[PDB]
């Protein structure tokens, strides 16, 4: 009983403005620009970003086309299962133009050593400055960006879902069709600029071929994450606490 | 000076019959179907086959287009950054047509209970299931297989060369020339099938997305591998050792 819903219909182009209207606000930090960041001092003014920035990212979920169709339970499993891969791909996006440094908030802008000030914080960094700095090497502009950003919350953890039960395999369907659009109107943003056939299918695997690495940074930065709580430098945010003790990764 | 191997100029076939004849044996395990697979039994029993096959790897590596382009110390970094992601998509493409069971050997065939025989074990081979399943679902043909086993070589751990230097960038390049091409061969195998423009691009993004997994299962199953030595349940195999002792991951 595989139902119809709004996404699948849109024009590629409304699937555009859809989720560049969906977009969440560009939050601050709150530091002082005094106290000398400290392993602890740094974490949780990051943690906290994070944590409030969670917030509208459930938010923005629910905009997200096909994204409401799915089970409440499913939606949650894609939020968290992605949540961490989600704060990633826009921090990088927010770094496109600033090389070397990473755009927290357009208050709180961090480089390269900066990130020494935490334990194995640095290599991180690092993985986030290449992403941010190959992406600004494609140029990626920012209808292709939402359009990522999307297919993040939605393939990520989908292999994955609470059932394996027969209403399992509507859903899994489902959102295998709603990307499969949001493929459509990523190959269509690129022929309305030009890109040979060959480049658009070129650009298309480029990109795709990011979200493995950012995946990848999001292994490692969550056990990141859980290590500095283990250590007690993480602040008692309970949402993010939520999404982290949500991956069981031990 | 970005050089010109053979590579860039192979015809969307050669790229192909070259994968393809490129192909390493297909192994065997040694275990007696006698004594019952202890947590450590089977851990020896895979790491067994792990550290041999891997030792067909790297002479797979050398064979795969653009890869001796690079430099030696780059190989090994692509190599080593990527071995994991590679027993994995292909012991998924060994158990396409066994649903609900991996097949590590044509002689040892496990299920979704032996997994439980070991500690967190489980979860990862659910996850192997759910792609091992995917790909039957899609009904992935062998020479896409190849390409995409190429392309994690090549692509997972690129933005991440020992160097960040002058000669870095070239070699930065070239994968993604190379790589660039494994798409022209994908999309070409893709047409050479009936699909439509539009279903190409789809099945390539599909194919793509779960390269995302696998990344995925990669970290998860390699944090697993470093706890089981922690608990000195794997057997001194070097070469695992070595690819394992490679990702620092701690
Ligand atoms: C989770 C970490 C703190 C919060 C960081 C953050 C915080 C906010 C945000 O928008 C993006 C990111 C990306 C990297 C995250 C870090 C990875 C390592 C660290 O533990
Ligand atoms: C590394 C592990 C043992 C070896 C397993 C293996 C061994 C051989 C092979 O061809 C593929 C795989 C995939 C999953 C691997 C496992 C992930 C968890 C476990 O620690």
């Amino acid at each position: 009983s595989k139902k119809n819903s709004l996404a699948l219909s849109l024009t590629a182009d409304q699937m555009v403005s859809a989720l560049l209207d969906a977009e969440p606000p560009i939050l601050y930090s709150e530091y002082d620009p005094t106290r000398p960041f400290s392993e602890a001092s740094m974490m949780g003014l990051l943690t906290n970003l994070a944590d409030r920035e969670l917030v509208h990212m459930i938010n923005w979920a629910k905009r997200v086309p096909g994204f409401v169709d799915l089970t409440l339970h499913d939606q949650v499993h894609l939020l968290e299962c992605a949540w961490l891969e989600i704060l990633m791909i826009g921090l990088v996006w927010r770094s496109m133009e600033h090389p070397g440094k990473l755009l927290f908030a357009p208050n709180l802008l961090l480089d390269r050593n900066q990130g020494k000030c935490v334990e194995g914080m640095v290599e991180i960094f690092d993985m986030l400055l290449a992403t941010s700095s190959r992406f600004r090497m494609m140029n990626l502009q920012g209808e292709e960006f939402v359009c990522l950003k999307s297919i993040i919350l939605l393939n990520s953890g989908v292999y994955t879902f609470l059932s394996s039960t027969l209403k399992s395999l509507e859903e899994k369907d489902h959102i295998h069709r709603v990307l499969d659009k949001i493929t459509d109107t990523l190959i269509h943003l690129m022929a309305k600029a030009g890109l040979t056939l060959q480049q658009q299918h070129q650009r298309l695997a480029q990109l795709l071929l990011i979200l493995s690495h950012i995946r990848h940074m999001s292994n490692k930065g969550m056990e990141h994450l859980y290590s500095m709580k283990c250590k007690n430098v993480v602040p008692l945010y309970d949402l993010l606490l939520e999404m982290l003790d949500a991956h069981r990764l031990h």
